[PDB]
């Protein structure tokens, strides 16, 4: 239970919001504006409910205590100005102090030039706490970070909440985590089951069925004692998997799309599991299993979307997450989506309108998927309660 901006009063109140303004940038220009676009909603209710108001964010990782001109929030101060019709200054300095009236709104620079943001400081947060009567979080994306815009400042801050996209983020995820309408389908992509070990375990715990890709789906089919040729497994994760398999229903592909090689000699070969030769690489799931995916994912009625099936962006690698893609528009069920290549793969296929909930921080994502304390949330609950 967290404080919410939209249940507070806020006329001729200074109000900082961290927002996630992380955007592709080039040459000083913003080249993509989802997550700009996601946060303007907060920055114009804010503005509407009487507020003066700051907004700060990050961008990248830049070396603390120097100005990087790339990593400049100027051009997000650009896109503001025209996306709200008034010049939206980039204040360059601010911790001691800055000049902002209600009904005004003001850019900070890059919270993560800051000396003392990476590892949460006390005198800098206490900076920014000082700024403002009233500390929104508006950043999910950066939740898991327990920095001094994120955290430290919500600790000190006379008033500190949620703004609208953190709350609606935490209920979209609840939805679907909490106790979902069943079935539950997830779909885990990765490289590694030891990388995403903790997702696959609490997933297990939750879904009623577990569709794994990529080299988690490799290290699966390899536990099974099929083969997977020339294609990354973990032998020594291959009990954990089994374990896994054991909790959830793990449906593993009856046919895939092979490769010797990426040349313009080499042919995409679809095979059943058991044909995989020694130098095939396994790069998509086959159009049996894809069609069979489908049908699971059109009888769920909750879907968790974390990878793709198959190396998309080769058409003949592609047919696997374009069917699934399309299923899971095509389903009933209350669907959500994280993971960069997840969202590549959404934006590819078109099925974003049909997509219920897409998260945008997919670092983040994967720690509340895990069942993980989220720092930002943490420090807001507590001071609700105090």
């Amino acid at each position: 239970t967290v404080l919410k901006m939209t249940d507070l009063d806020l006329q001729g109140k200074r109000v900082l919001i961290r927002e996630d303004l992380n955007v592709p940038v080039k040459d000083g220009v913003v080249t993509s504006d989802a997550r700009i676009l996601a946060s303007l909603p907060t920055i114009k209710l804010a503005l509407e409910k009487g507020a003066a108001v700051m907004v700060c964010s990050h961008l990248g990782r830049p070396t603390e205590g120097e100005f990087s001109a790339e990593n400049s929030l100027k051009p997000v101060a650009d896109y503001l100005s025209k996306a709200l019709g008034r010049e939206v200054p980039l204040v360059s300095d601010y911790l001691n102090g800055v000049d902002v009236k209600a009904g005004d709104i003001v850019l900070f620079e890059n919270v993560r030039f800051n000396k003392g943001e990476k590892k949460n400081a006390d005198e800098l947060a206490k900076q920014y706490a000082a700024l403002c009567d009233v500390f929104v979080m508006d950043a999910f994306g950066t939740a898991h970070r327990a920095e001094g815009s994120t955290h430290g400042v919500a600790k000190f801050a006379k008033v500190a909440a949620a703004g609208p996209l953190l709350a609606a983020e935490l209920d979209a995820l609840g939805k679907a985590l909490g106790a979902p309408a069943k079935p539950m389908a997830a779909i885990v992509a990765g490289s590694k089951v030891s990388t995403k070990l903790d997702v696959l375990n609490s997933l297990s715990q939750i879904c009623d069925l577990l569709i794994v890709g990529g080299g988690i789906a490799d290290t699966f089919l390899a536990a099974a004692g099929h083969p997977v040729g020339k294609s990354l497994y973990e032998p020594d994760l291959l009990d954990t998997a089994r374990a896994i398999a054991a909790k959830v229903n793990v449906p593993l592909p009856t046919d895939v799309v092979v490769a010797k090689e990426f040349a313009e000699s080499a042919e995409a070969t679809v095979k059943l599991i058991a044909d995989v030769a020694a130098d095939d690489m396994i790069l998509d799931i086959g159009p049996q299993t894809a069609e069979h995916f489908a049908q699971l994912l059109k009888t769920s009625k909750t879907i968790l979307w974390n990878g793709p099936v198959g190396v998309f962006e080769f058409d003949q690698f592609g047919n696997g997450t374009k069917v699934l893609a399309k299923a899971i528009a095509d389903s009933a069920a209350f669907s959500i989506a994280g993971g960069g290549d997840t969202l590549a793969a959404i934006d590819k296929y078109g099925v974003a309108d049909q997509i219920s909930q897409i998260s945008t921080g997919g670092g983040a994502f994967l720690e509340f998927v895990e069942g993980k304390v989220l720092p930002a949330v943490e420090v807001l609950e507590s001071r609700a309660k105090a």
